[PDB]
């Protein structure tokens, strides 16, 4: 119907949404996440910073998501957007486990939309999940386990010296 | 329990966390007005980065109380985002309407509050809601009143030719 | 033949050679667009250096295509460029209109030459159109939808005074 | 019929369209032998240069002609761009030689027009040419001339160094 | 094994090594060719500088595909780095012209990478080998071709005097 | 044979170019080093940094023992770089030591060659050993020597805490 539509698929459509409404989640969970850290009985500022600054970046791309939407002349449908699965995220390195699964959840949701976009033989489609999302979402991961593999050497869990240690160091 | 809680009544946390949630759903909502207006057959930049401003405001508010939330030791409780109401909002009269609306209700909301915490005697939360929410809201309604009246007189509903002047000279 | 020739099919030659003279009768056709509205009794300046602009980034557009062709080892092989359909283009209005028709061309050749591309195996050519073609495309188609709808709600054809504060306003 | 038309005969103004289609004609072919030159097997940055310089100094030449007709009131009727004589171009000396003849024919057709303004008493017409077009036109030949006397003595055809010392010498 | 490993399939990772293998092998061929050309029997002060550039190239690929390895969660298996095929390269000419035959080799070898990763579905790997190599080959191979043409125009084989101003002035 | 040599046994000669393969197989062991330490599982970056700057000194030396022989007018004769002896290095405390080991070892085969060269009486081989490489071995080895002993206090093998602090504190 859109003047502007052109090999739009209408299931690209509901997947494009689908991705908005899976983005927008996510950024709800890394703000929560961060102001878990602000609590006084957790404190560890740099946390609260890095969650607040990966929440940020997750409304950064559902709003591109949509902007994307807008361009090819499909339209935005917007859900609820579900509370996240924890009040209290117990630890530092509970929080990077916990990212790190989310942000793979969101690479597989990105690799299926790529996947529906070659099979309805749409280029742009695929060459804008490449360009903005794909590598952003691999190094995501990478970092995310990096972070991981450090706090567990140093012990995180058990000692608190080392989530301190890695507050102040790695994301200080 | 918090170490650093003192004269902050549990009515007054259930209170704060349902304005953190009302902060966070006028936010999806003006982000939803926002990107109706970047639609190829509606067409007004100015509308969109003006909805879009809002939006950014209305996430830091939600912060804001967040923040406010662990100064004084209470708990943080994030509930479901619900979508806003409409999908297409039509013009954009009827879209000024709708936030001058949606405004006022949260008005309604933060007086609510504030005569809650002065029933509970808490001086610090009432300037706290005082300084940082009540001016900052007349604002905002007293603004959007003056873009109504101005779509009113120019004719906006029936003449588009208002509401493509509008956004230029006032809102651009 | 050529040294430098690797994984270059000749039906992919034929179809470059296409897209080249189609760029050029893209560029025609802007400067034809162009020089129309430089006429005293139309006298919309800003709406001539629009399409003036138009009509030097098709030229640019070619001369890429020109320059990848000679990079796989290919030969350009040129043909007439065709006068445009139409000299006279009576209102703005249907001159956009005419231009967002002629870019979904485009975009439909374009679409068809990455078809090819893929059913050939060359990823280079794919990556190609993907990176200068595809998304410049869509961003015009919206731009210019965008410009069409403003036009029709404030009255173009039969108001001249909406063409005379749109050539100022958007265009200016 | 315009309303700005004074003392401006139509043969001038179908001499001027002829005109225009011809500086349009040697756009093309100065695109043409441009992109000739930078082929792998012929591999000539400079030459490649000075031909794609002179093509666009031609599609200057045409707007010019254009905007002059709008000037004077005239209407602009555009033909067919015809595609040029020749796909390989076999040296510098043979291109540049082609260049030369091109110039001299553009010259023949620049003294037709400006014996047929002098005919009509049309002083601003016969002024323009001379001032705009007459001088650049002596000056590229004589520069034409210089260049192909260049390689000639150099021994352009059969000693490709010649060729090779020329365009980074003299083009470079 | 690795918790950041999604979508990456083992014969990708055993390509991936191979790769890399063979950007260290050109990394080498090419840092003999440049000390080749320090010789004081043949004193080509520019060809070697050209040769020792590719070489520090070749080693960054190397690297950047090592990075792409641990990025993904594959692992790193090095092989021994073969010796060139040659140690005296008889000629700039004759050096061009295995320079230009190891980058269509190389070329072959990404378009393998490519078509596997295609196979696989595997579409960020796809998209890495587009963005980094394909393209920066093409280029490659197109100036090792100019190069190969200017110096066979001059003769380079048996005049000498060819392949000193070659040095001079292209490679200067 | 060169009209260059002076003074310039053969036995140098072919020690010259075996300094140089064993220069070049440092310069690889580094390299595998330094990215046995970017895996997500180890996640050592300023390890991984020291590493490579390593491997790039020793590339840079292996180029100046190619340039030595080629201003004594000896030629150089390359063969194969062998992969180095480990895939993981298990630890930074353990890499540290494998370096510390091909460093004294690249030591003794320098001594080696010094001795050799004053056996055969060329002062300029060995004064250029001396200036270029014996204090630059001396220094490395010390510096290694200083690291090892420093994770060893701090209980490198044990405890991670100790090379994470390492990794921030010395290397960072």
């Amino acid at each position: 119907t859109s003047q502007v539509r052109q090999n739009y698929h209408q299931d690209s459509e509901a997947a494009i949404n689908r991705q908005i409404n899976l983005e927008l989640y996510a950024s709800y969970v890394y703000l929560s996440m961060s102001y878990y850290f602000d609590r006084d009985d957790v404190a560890l500022k740099n946390f609260a910073k890095y969650f607040l600054h990966q929440s940020h970046e997750e409304r950064e791309h559902a709003e591109k998501l949509m902007k994307l939407q807008n361009q090819r002349g499909g339209r935005i449908f917007l859900q609820d957007i579900k509370k996240p699965d924890c009040d209290d995220w117990e630890s530092g390195l509970n929080a990077m486990e916990c990212a790190l699964h989310l942000e793979k959840n969101v690479n597989q949701s990105l690799l299926e939309l790529h996947k529906l976009a070659t099979d309805k033989n749409d280029p742009h489609l695929c060459d804008f999940i490449e360009t903005h999302y794909l590598n952003e979402q691999v190094k995501a991961i990478k970092e995310l386990g990096d972070h991981v593999t450090n706090l567990r050497k140093m012990g995180a869990p058990e000692s608190g010296l080392a989530e301190y240690l890695f507050d102040k160091h790695t994301l200080g």
